[PDB]
């Protein structure tokens, strides 16, 4: 199995003990580390942070302590939008400018592949033709990587993609049978399945549907999404399950109404380290739980939730990671990917569960070490 771990180049700016850089990564935990994110300028891949080149060196130097580790560079992400991707795939010339820039960039800085994180072809303003042009891009990138390995006499650079977990976005965005022929791995973002945007409580990454859910609400679970990809053309061995090391937060309209689906208001509280409404890192979650929150196991969906006063949290813990790891193994998937290792309790001093408690759980369950 593969354990693919995302690292984010803005974690360095979090205050105090939240600050995280590549030297804080245990090189033995994952099989692949993915660097989020590169950007794009004039259809060429670029850095985005002033010290990316330094962090790239520190990131790929982790391979000096694990000969099997591979690293990839992710381009895009949610906040990158779609317009630069649309423009880049719109002509063969723009695509070749991009592919050429990617090859030089990955080889120069020491990466083993590219993770495409366009969120998403055919949605969020991307026009309908981008569904097919994404296939064209991935095929041309795969073929260019094949030819560069021949011409450079080095192992082929990998091409992977992080892909939608929402069915509407999947249907608008991906030619799954053809895409799956050229991608090395498909990183399915089976999280953010519920959150404050809905106006009621729900789990970030439930394994199964809640018993009353029907119709399109019944799409919002890991089991359905992964089987959607599998049964629409993707080989299971290429499919990687997404595991969040964070949770979503909500404000309950009434503290007495605190189950799944309870009405909520606003964007949800922010944490002192991640400082973003609606979102807590696992180490921020531990601070909340320790202060007297009520903990509930959502038995039907195999995930925990917690609440205190009018604050409600849908999240993952060791138990839920363990259940979903055994589920992905029993369904023959290629492994797991984590968003993101800088959100684990990497110091071990927030959760009293040891260093990297969530990532270590998957390392053990997937037989990584
Ligand atoms: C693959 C992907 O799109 N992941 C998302 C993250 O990028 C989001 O994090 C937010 O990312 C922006 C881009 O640099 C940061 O400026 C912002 O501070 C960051 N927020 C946090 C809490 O790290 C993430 C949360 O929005 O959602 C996806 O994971
Ligand atoms: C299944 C599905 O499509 N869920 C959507 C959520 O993904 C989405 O939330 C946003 O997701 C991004 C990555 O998927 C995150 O970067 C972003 O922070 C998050 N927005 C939040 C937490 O407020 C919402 C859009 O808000 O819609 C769902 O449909
Ligand atoms: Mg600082
Ligand atoms: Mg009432």
């Amino acid at each position: 199995y593969n354990l693919i771990c995302y690292f984010t180049n803005w974690a360095q700016y979090r205050p105090g003990l939240g600050s995280f850089k590549p030297d804080d990564i245990n090189p033995c935990l994952c099989t692949h580390l993915i660097y989020a994110f590169a950007g794009m300028q004039n259809n060429e891949i670029t850095t985005i942070e002033w010290n990316d080149v330094t962090l790239y060196k520190a990131f790929n130097d982790l391979k000096n302590r694990n000969s099997k580790l591979k690293t990839l560079l992710a381009i895009g992400g949610w906040n990158f939008g779609t317009a630069p991707f649309t423009t880049m795939v719109s002509t063969s010339q723009n695509r070749q400018t991009f592919i050429t820039s990617v090859i030089k960039f990955l080889r120069q800085y020491g990466f083993d592949g590219l993770d495409l994180d366009w969120e998403y072809p055919g949605s969020r303003g991307s026009p309908p033709q981008d569904k097919h042009l994404f296939t064209v891009l991935v095929k041309e990138m795969r073929e260019a990587f094949e030819q560069e390995a021949i011409e450079s006499n080095r192992p082929r650079l990998m091409v992977t993609a992080a892909v939608a977990g929402g069915i509407s976005n999947i249907q608008a965005g991906y030619e799954i049978p053809e895409l799956s022929k050229y991608l090395d791995f498909i990183h399915v973002m089976t999280y953010d399945l519920h959150g404050s945007w809905e106006g009621y409580t729900g789990e970030n990454s439930p394994l199964y549907k809640y018993p009353t859910e029907t119709g399109s609400n019944a799409y919002l679970n890991v089991d359905y999404v992964m089987n959607y990809w599998k049964n629409n053309g993707a080989p299971a061995e290429k499919l990687i399950v997404g595991f969040p090391e964070y949770g979503h937060t909500f404000i309950l309209r009434n503290p007495s109404d605190n189950g799944i689906g309870a009405p909520t208001s606003g964007d949800g509280p922010a944490g002192p380290y991640t400082r973003q409404a609606g979102f807590w890192a696992y180490y921020e979650i531990c601070t909340f739980l320790r202060s007297g929150a009520t903990e509930v196991w959502d038995a039907s969906q195999e995930v925990p939730y917690a609440y205190k006063a009018n604050e409600w949290l849908g999240y993952d813990n060791i138990k839920s990671f363990s259940v979903k790891a055994q589920w992905l193994k029993q369904n023959n998937f290629g492994g797991a990917m984590i968003w993101a290792i800088d959100l684990d309790d990497f110091t071990g001093s927030f959760c009293d569960q040891g260093k990297f408690p969530l990532t270590s759980t998957l390392n053990k369950a997937l037989g990584i070490s």
